[PDB]
């Protein structure tokens, strides 16, 4: 019970949102290499943003172990995506984290967040490197504090209300 | 090395602000159980190196002069610092004895620039409210006390000197979520565990 469950078909569907490209496809396939359905979108017209995300409210994650997002920007209030997918509104995400990466320039238990400001930009350049290396063999908060200390090297906080601890199992 | 240093003279600071009874011109409620959760707190991190030092029903000018004046001073021999908030607060702000200050405004004091005392070392911050910014981590949270607070020290003197904070702040999680939840900020740069 000390970290979350692992026994599952996929790992969870990662969906990426790019409105404007190096980072983006640096990001598909460091998360693809992860086991991560990944799925991504360009031009989102914000209207786009809140219809897409719900949809993936209203999907099935029962045979998926966890659920990542995405967001890359320089106009959709943040709360108001996040939402769909709380205690209630998205049932097959319960006991199950929700892990939303961001980088512009009962409820709510089990979610995780990360915001960056600003070739591509650092956070992302330095996470990749990480998830690629050392990936499957780390808690997630053990990788996002080595990264503020590799960008420091040259800063994004860390929301998190987790529960359990996070490695990658199948 | 991939953690903090606590290959120090002394471990750090721990400030903790117990604010029960407000003026009645704020029209706030007098927080109860809030000595036991001051008691239980201090007990805990007198128990981990922490130099404890409790204040009581303060102005917002004091708390505000009050960790300047802390900051200013010599953290050297220190490891990281504490800091830990009990009181009523709102949207990013939080009630003293007279007012309400920002909680920005507090925190204000140590970043790296104008407390170079503690630069590259963690300045934590706890909050229970009913490199610029780097190496910041903050912890937002009856007859008993809190759940949290209570549910905290039962971590915390039996494991926090062997599990990392995030480690022992994702437990905390667990527990207090057990009952029926809180929001760990973080910014630091290295894994941080509570003994040598």
């Amino acid at each position: 019970t000390y970290q979350y469950n692992m026994n599952f078909e996929k790992l969870g569907k990662c969906i990426i949102i790019n409105n404007k490209d190096k980072d983006a496809e640096a990001l598909f396939k460091c998360f693809r290499s992860l086991g991560f359905d990944v799925i991504v979108y360009n031009d989102c017209s914000c209207a786009k943003m809140q219809d897409l995300l719900k949809k993936a409210s209203e999907e099935d994650h029962t045979n998926a172990a966890c659920f990542a997002c995405i967001l890359l920007s320089h106009v959709t209030p943040i709360k108001d995506l996040t939402a769909h997918f709380r205690g209630d509104r998205c049932k097959t995400l319960l006991e199950k984290p929700k892990l939303f990466f961001i980088q512009a320039c009962p409820v709510e238990a089990d979610f995780l967040f990360a915001y960056s400001t600003v070739r591509g930009s650092w956070f992302v350049q330095a996470l990749c490197s990480i998830l690629e290396e050392h990936g499957k063999d780390l808690e997630i908060m053990q990788i996002l504090t080595r990264v503020n200390d590799r960008v420091a090297r040259h800063i994004p906080c860390v929301v998190s209300m987790l529960t359990k601890e996070l490695y990658f199992s199948q």
